[PDB]
């Protein structure tokens, strides 16, 4: 089976330039359903599911491979090569944006620019670094998701999204979160909370467009300022007038025009 097939790769639209849409944790490629209609007329849109999404087969989830971000970077490279991609416009959420940043160190030929929605190089606090969460809180969260996965997913969704419980956004996010096998989901969460890309930002040279919500519980604004300062190539930060950690999901009316502008215009 090709890597594209096992990741449910979808090609929509048509064009000389490829826009790659890469969902983040707890979602699948359906997270982009309201964005796609705005892209298909002008671009070849490539979407795929990260290994471990509920739409993927657990037989392909190698717990060791996906306990480090490079497993996701390598899958991205393999999929883009299977589709003969050169210099794509990549759009990712959070750690899928960081997986592309890592991939671009290995394979800058694949990326014209990275559009990164709510990214962080390190979610955990460290000495002289405020990432957002103490290691002990991360331990509690990961322990809670082992205890009652679905209870924790529902309890966290409104806070992560900055949306009310009864909203379409919370309903959609819980649908995909609950679709993941709990052990796979915990493995991915542990990887995400343990990632520290701070030493490697200076090696990223592709242009990076950082799209930040106005209030993200997972990403303090100083973290995106730190990310932009330390990236090795061109970068820009745009703070959008909507809250939460998944603004593409919760507020497409704000986030779609911003994403389109960053797709259409280089730094």
């Amino acid at each position: 089976n090709s890597v594209g097939s096992t990741h449910n790769v979808t090609i929509l639209g048509s064009g000389e330039t490829t826009v790659v849409l890469s969902h983040g944790y707890g979602t699948d490629q359906s997270v982009w359903k309201l964005f796609v209609p705005h892209l298909v007329d002008d671009y070849r849109v490539l979407l795929y599911d990260n290994m471990g999404a509920g739409t993927t087969n657990p037989d392909y989830f190698d717990f060791e491979r996906y306990s480090s971000l490079e497993g996701y970077s390598y899958d991205l490279i393999a999929i883009l090569d299977e589709f003969h991609v050169s210099k794509c416009i990549f759009v990712g959420h959070s750690m899928s944006a960081m997986a592309a940043a890592v991939a671009s160190i290995f394979r800058p030929d694949l990326f014209h620019k990275l559009i990164m929605i709510s990214p962080s190089p390190r979610l955990a606090n460290a000495e002289d670094y405020y990432g957002g969460l103490e290691q002990k809180e991360i331990d509690e969260v990961v322990g809670s998701m082992e205890e009652n996965y679905r209870s924790m997913a529902l309890g966290s969704a409104p806070l992560l999204l900055a949306c009310d419980l009864e909203s379409a956004a919370v309903q959609e996010y819980c649908r995909t979160l609950f679709n993941m096998r709990p052990d796979i989901s915990c493995c991915m969460a542990r990887m995400i909370f343990g990632l520290d890309l701070r030493p490697y930002l200076c090696h990223v040279t592709v242009p990076c467009h950082i799209l930040q919500s106005s209030n993200d519980v997972m990403v303090p604004v100083a973290v995106v300022e730190y990310l932009s300062k330390n990236l090795g190539g061109p970068s820009v930060v745009e703070v959008m007038p909507t809250e939460g950690h998944l603004p593409h999901l919760s507020a497409p009316e704000v986030t779609i025009p911003v994403v389109l502008r960053h797709i259409r215009h280089d730094i």
